[PDB]
């Protein structure tokens, strides 16, 4: 037997979409999508950020005993698009999430947490020019 068996996995991704949550349509949420995201979406820092954290892949099986509230921009990106917000509140808590995430899990230094300083330097430039 020798606990070869049962074997890790990934959490469910964070909700999408979610029928009974308030949501609408602001021109701040607009802009996130248009101008915020889809300017972090391309850069060349983006892609460890574009999808939930897959731990089975990226060999970190330690990843969602330290993190338990996980974000990514691929999430981000797809309540954008479904309009799953109420407010701009709501969506930049979930990218400050993100960016406190990776901090959280990796050293001050590591390569990781500079990609992430990178985009989050960015996004708060973007964010000063709001609505
Ligand atoms: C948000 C995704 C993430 N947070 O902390 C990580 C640590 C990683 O490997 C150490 C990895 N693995 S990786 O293969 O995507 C990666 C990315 C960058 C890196 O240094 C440049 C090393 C591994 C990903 C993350």
């Amino acid at each position: 037997h020798h606990h070869l068996v049962p074997r890790g996995s990934n959490p469910p991704p964070p909700e999408t979409s979610n029928p009974n949550k308030p949501k609408r349509q602001t021109n701040q949420l607009q802009y996130l999508l248009r101008v915020v995201l889809k300017t972090l979406w391309k850069h060349q820092f983006a892609w460890p950020f574009q999808q939930p954290v897959d731990a089975v892949k990226l060999n970190l099986p330690d990843y969602y005993k330290i993190i338990k509230t996980p974000m990514d921009m691929g999430t981000i990106k797809k309540r954008l698009e479904n309009n799953y917000y109420w407010n701009a509140q709501e969506c930049i808590q979930d990218f400050n999430t993100m960016f406190t995430n990776c901090y959280i899990y990796n050293k001050p230094g590591d390569d990781i947490v500079l990609m992430a300083e990178a985009l989050e330097k960015l996004f708060l430039q973007k964010i000063n020019e709001l609505p």
